[PDB]
């Protein structure tokens, strides 16, 4: 239920883990 911003190589996405 935790959403964190993941930036990978400039690609940023809101990844929600749990």
């Amino acid at each position: 239920k935790w959403c964190f911003r993941v930036c990978y190589r400039g690609i940023c996405y809101r990844k929600c883990r749990g």
